[PDB]
């Protein structure tokens, strides 16, 4: 559920969810269209497509346990949808934290407009 990742994405980054992720490029948020203005709306991409592949699961309120294991994310034992949803935001926490460096405030509250293109899962 959106809890467990924004806590995931805090203890990754040291940001907040909202609003450092939340209305971030293209992909970030509402997001669904368009290229990937960045290495971290690329994250959100992936991330994006990964909840894809869940069909029926419900990963914005569907909870997860995970823990922490000398810094590394490990996924604890749930439903089939609850797994496979922490792996997806974990993958996402780590793409983040690995692309911090490039992180711009310039693709924040990124206009609708701007999103153009396409890009297949
Ligand atoms: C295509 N679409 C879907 C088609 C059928 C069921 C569920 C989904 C989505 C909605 C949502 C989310 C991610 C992130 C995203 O932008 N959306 C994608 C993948 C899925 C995922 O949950
Ligand atoms: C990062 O926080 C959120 C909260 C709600 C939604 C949504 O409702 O689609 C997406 C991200």
């Amino acid at each position: 559920s959106l809890l467990e990742f924004g806590k995931m994405i805090l203890e990754e980054t040291g940001k907040l969810a909202i609003p450092s992720y939340s209305s971030y490029g293209c992909y970030c948020g509402w997001g669904g269209k368009g290229t990937p203005k960045d290495a971290t709306d690329r994250c959100c991409f992936v991330h994006d497509c990964c909840y894809g592949n869940l069909p029926d699961c419900n990963p914005k309120s569907d909870r997860y346990k995970y823990k922490r294991v000398n810094g590394a994310i490990v996924c604890e034992k749930g439903t089939s949808c609850e797994n496979r949803i922490c792996e997806c935001d974990k993958a996402a926490a780590i793409c983040f934290r690995q692309n911090l460096n490039t992180y711009s405030k310039k693709y924040m509250l990124y206009p609708d407009f701007l999103c153009k293109g396409e890009l297949k899962c």
